[PDB]
């Protein structure tokens, strides 16, 4: 009578005790930095016990900032919609207009088509089209984008009676297959999310943390470095779990395998068919103009992302230096550029044309505007502006220094143990809440503890901060795991089970990388800079 | 032929040509104000046809300002999203936990019980509440608190056969039907009229009185709460009645008897007992206001209270007491919305937990409100739109465009004193529709006052008439934010609003030009006359 009131209502539990539980925070001491550590140990444990919808908990320091000592009402609405998160709507935006027109339905057959259509060839072609795409789009976006495709021609080759998509006989047991092919394409979503800015939130809520924080700083997180610092070890543990997947599943290196039995007659004789089912499924017609008009406005929204600050030349940003163009001018440009561009160019057939039928009306443009009001997930604006403020809040109230000086034992600690064991509390952490809330909790908390301790605040924030993405085990990890574990009934102790081999590779890819090839991206990791001594002797 | 090339492409060709045709403004001119001016009228071209979306067109100025050299990137997106915008929002987010519960339809059933459920009675009704209570409370906090009241009576005149909400018939949402355009467009211009009734009705009023005060010290004559009521409220009173005059006229043809309109009134307005028979019948179906209403209501309640009791300058006002930080209203609506989430619907829970019988709760009981229903009909467009004002309105501040505007002003001396008073408050009417009201106010009330010096005429005989008249645009959408509001909850197209705004605007600058003449002498009997004060201060000039 009383277990099933905590099964129920623990939610409200939390809510209604947390705050009176932590009050003792505020009424035993005095500074404002102890108000605010009440506000961030309250706020930490809705994010992580998600007892309040993220966005809505997100709200809080629009209330509390402004009731405490901390910051005005109106600079608290103003950590909200940054630069960069204004960046990061444009990019969906843009992402829902390469969505419409169904340019990555064409891209991700064309490449299936380039790609083997054997099995194995099949789910590497997934894992890489999912990873690239991803890379771009949301990672639920890209797995619920992506499982159609498997899921059709799953049923076609069990129409062929090729292979069984679940075993015979609760909901159904998927098989080693599918089970392979559906967390192939979800931890492909995962992976490729983390190679590049604005890959997925996490990516830009640590950026955008570091960046608030250190204004100072000599290397920069900006997009290209960015991407060249991540797309590497991205390729190379992409690689790695779909090898593992193969051997976990498959029966790679087991030619004795029941598994292998599958495989080996899935490729002959069902080849073809799942070929068939290829070219059928693409029955998208030829490239219309307004497919290549999306394509070239997202190239060239990615080109102005390359342009805006390199080394090797100017760029623009440095030929408009009045004042600081910051990324968001080609985003919105290019969304406000699919608004203003047609998708027929019929209407040319009046000028001195003979085409065919001049139309009946207004051409549309490339997207309307109630596609984006309705597939933009706009709580994002407040979960990553809340990240923001709550940071803010942090280093102007005093958190910094509280939570610094309790945290400087650590400085015995070998720098690579140190780097180790970020990682694994990030992913451990990370393992059971959604990413961006981890992000919001640990970044802050790193950045103080590297200045407190003398180590490089990026070489424990940027590798912790891709880590915060690593989630394989559960499905309330990430959305992309919940996702596939309803679409293919996927019981949890099996995608438990299977996260230890993307876990394990993650880490030591990430473990390795980050020391040998962050140093080559930015050759000061090792070293403290002059800017982090600065900082560290003003807090 | 080649005309229906126009009738079907003619949005295009706008948005293509408007900017070259509009470059010379740039190419002839070598100031950064005149590059803003260019942004300004593509912008409110755009607007005025909409050629592209409004929330579209909005997003324009993060491209421009940064490219044009006017504000950097990062400061022209901080301007959007400002406290006012997060207010609004969260007014937006509020009213949708009213229309969750159906407390809106309790609201609409008593409302209709009492007035007598006729179009124009319940037009006049509610015309008259969302004008008194704008006298206290900011317009956009009344307009999207009235709206879902005002949808729920259409819904149940509709019911009753009375009317349609919209026009039967791919993409773009219904058009509405003219009783709901007259409603939702009035409930937008009373809140529009009414904010200029007291000090504590808008911020124009507030931000215009400390203009004058901080101009002109050492002042015979003083705005202070009772005498700018005194003189405002016999004039509002004015613009609401004659306004709602118009709006029947023009929408359900009010003393023209020959057009459908009127039939279709005529024929509701037979019936009235079986109507509300009926209505009370629907009223008392609806069981007795369950905790969910209760306690929406309550906080809706305390929500108002904090935004009325915050400096009213009155009384104290809790901004005061907790003055370590500038709180504005943003904390009581965003604290209303997160409570919404927080607090439980029903509580069966514990009354499980007192063993005193009754079906424990197989599931967490849902919250007053999910974030799923908020993310569907709040119309996230409007974060844009409101945005793309404010930072207009800076970049406007900061490029230069304010001396521009303001030294164009200056040329009105030459005009005689009645003559300019309606230049002014033609100008002010005119500006006021591109722009928020304080950027205008802004703009223009100091020039109003140096001129007004220099020509030797009292300053709040022009500053009056022009500081009201800074908030009367029912032109457009972008004009101020009732109308964006009501736009985007009732899809109102530009085309029709605009059309529609032509009387509240002649009728609002008439009554002005003439209260101001002849009852502000009765208010303010020195304002014909040059004070010694004013010579003093012309002196020192
Ligand atoms: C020097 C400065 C000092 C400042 C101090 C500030 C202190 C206050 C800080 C904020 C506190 C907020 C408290 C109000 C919200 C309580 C929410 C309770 C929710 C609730 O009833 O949950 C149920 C269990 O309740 C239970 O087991 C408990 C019973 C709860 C009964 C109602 C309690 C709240 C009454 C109203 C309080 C108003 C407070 C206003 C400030 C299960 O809910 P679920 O999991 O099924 O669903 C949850 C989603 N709906
Ligand atoms: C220091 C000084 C700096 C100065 C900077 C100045 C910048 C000025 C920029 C001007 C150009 C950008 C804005 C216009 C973009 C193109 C708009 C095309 C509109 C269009 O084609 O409309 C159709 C008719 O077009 C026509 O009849 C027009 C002729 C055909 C136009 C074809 C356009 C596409 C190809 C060229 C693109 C060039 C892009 C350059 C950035 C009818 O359309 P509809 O109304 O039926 O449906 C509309 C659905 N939205
Ligand atoms: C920024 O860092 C440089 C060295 O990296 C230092 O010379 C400069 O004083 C710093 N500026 C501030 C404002 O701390
Ligand atoms: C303003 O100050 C001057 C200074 O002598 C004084 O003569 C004048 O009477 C004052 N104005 C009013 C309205 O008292």
């Amino acid at each position: 009578k009383c277990s099933n009131f905590f099964a129920n209502h623990w939610k409200g539990l939390v809510v209604f005790l947390v705050p009176l539980l932590c009050l003792p925070v505020m009424l035993l001491n005095e500074g404002a930095e102890f108000r605010c550590m009440y506000l961030l140990l309250v706020m930490a444990i809705f994010w992580v016990t998600e007892a309040l919808p993220l966005y809505v908990t997100s709200m809080i320091p629009i209330v509390a900032f402004p009731i405490m000592g901390i910051m005005s009402s109106d600079q608290t609405c103003r950590l909200y919609f940054k630069d960069t998160l204004v960046m990061f709507m444009g990019g969906i935006m843009v992402a829902l207009a390469v969505e419409y027109c169904n340019l990555h339905k064409r891209l991700a057959l064309r490449v299936i088509q380039i790609v083997g259509c054997s099995p194995r060839r099949l789910h590497f072609g997934l894992i890489m089209v999912t990873m690239f795409l991803s890379m771009w789009i949301s990672n639920a976006a890209c797995t619920a984008m992506m499982c159609p495709i498997i899921q059709a021609v799953l049923e076609e080759l069990q129409a062929q009676g090729v292979c069984k998509i679940n075993h015979e006989p609760e909901p159904p047991y998927p098989t080693k297959i599918t089970l392979c092919y559906y967390l192939g394409i979800a931890y492909a979503s995962s992976l490729g999310g983390c190679g590049t800015i604005i890959g997925t939130a996490t990516n830009l809520t640590f950026k955008g943390i570091y960046e608030a924080r250190f204004k100072n700083s000599t290397e920069q997180m900006d997009f290209p470095t960015f991407m060249f610092y991540s797309v590497p070890s991205m390729l190379v543990y992409t690689l790695l779990t779909f090898v593992f997947l193969q051997w976990h599943f498959m029966g790679l290196w087991r030619p004795k395998s029941k598994e292998a039995q599958e495989v080996q007659r899935g490729r002959e004789g069902a080849d073809v068919a799942k070929k068939v089912i290829d070219q059928r499924y693409k029955d998208l017609g030829p490239m219309s103009i307004h497919e290549i008009q999306v394509m070239i406005l997202f190239i060239f929204m990615v080109v102005m992302y390359f342009t805006r600050k390199p080394g090797i030349f100017l760029g623009w940003a440095d030929l408009l230096n009045s004042k600081d163009i910051r990324n968001s001018m080609p985003t919105i440009f290019v969304v406000v550029m699919c608004f203003m561009l047609p998708a027929n160019y019929a209407f040319l057939r009046y000028c001195t044309r003979r085409g065919g039928p001049v139309p009946t009306g207004p051409t549309p443009s490339l997207i309307t505007w109630k596609f984006i009001q309705t597939k933009v997930p706009w709580g994002l604006v407040f979960l990553l502006g809340g990240g923001f403020a709550l940071a803010e809040g942090s280093k102007q109230s005093g958190m910094a220094k509280l939570i610094g000086n309790a945290l400087i034992g650590l400085k015995v600690l070998p720098n690579s143990v140190l780097l180790l064991v970020v990682i694994l509390v990030a992913v451990f952490l990370t393992a059971f809440s959604s990413n961006v809330a981890i992000a919001n909790i640990i970044i802050p908390v790193l950045a103080e503890m590297s200045l407190a301790i003398e180590i490089h605040p990026l070489y424990l924030i940027l590798p912790a901060g891709l880590a915060c993405s690593m989630a394989f085990h559960l499905p309330v990890s990430t959305p992309p795991n919940a996702l596939v574990a309803g679409y293919a009934n996927i019981r949890t102790k099996d995608m438990a089970i299977a996260g230890i081999g993307p876990t394990i590779i993650t880490i030591i890819t990430l473990f390795v990388f980050c020391q040998t090839w962050g140093l080559v991206v930015y050759p000061n990791l090792n070293s403290f800079p002059e800017w982090a001594q600065i900082y560290a002797a003003a807090a």
